[PDB]
RNA sequence: GUUCGCGAAGUAACCCUUCGUGGACAUUUGGUCAAUUUGAAACAAUACAGAGAUGAUCAGCAGUUCCCCUGCAUAAGGAUGAACCGUUUUACAAAGAGAUUU
C-alpha cells in the first residue's frame, strides 16, 4: 500500500509562499524576444 | 607641499635666501564581515541488518510530503530516492414491541 492514486494535487500555493533560488535554466535564456503584432 | 599677493630681516643690496602673513590648488575611506572551541556542514569510525508487490527473483513510471541529495537542467539518477502500511465511534434518526419510576 506504499503506493496510493491521487487525491488532491500539490498546490501552487506551496510554490508561491516558497522564496525562489536564482537557477538560470537552459532554456528561459531570452529568446523570441518580439511580439509580433497584427494588423490593427 | 606647489603657486599668487604683501610685509619684515640679512641689507642705505629691485641679485638671492630666510621669517611672518592673506588667498588658491587638495576635503570625510573602510566594515551585513573580529583571529581555533561555545551560533551549529556532512561523511567517515563501531555494531547489526541488508530492498515494493508475494511462494521466490525482480524492471519500473507515478502520486502526497511542513524529506531532500547528485545533477547545468524543465533531462536523468539516487532501493520504484527515503517516509506511505499506523490508529480507526456522534452531519445518528425513525417505526414497533415488552419490562420499569409516577
Amino acid at each position: 500500500t506504499s503506493h496510493r492514486p491521487q487525491l488532491e494535487a500539490r498546490s501552487g500555493a506551496k510554490a508561491a509562499a516558497y522564496t525562489p533560488t536564482g537557477i538560470e535554466h537552459a532554456r528561459l535564456l531570452p529568446g523570441h524576444t518580439t511580439l509580433k503584432y497584427r494588423k490593427f
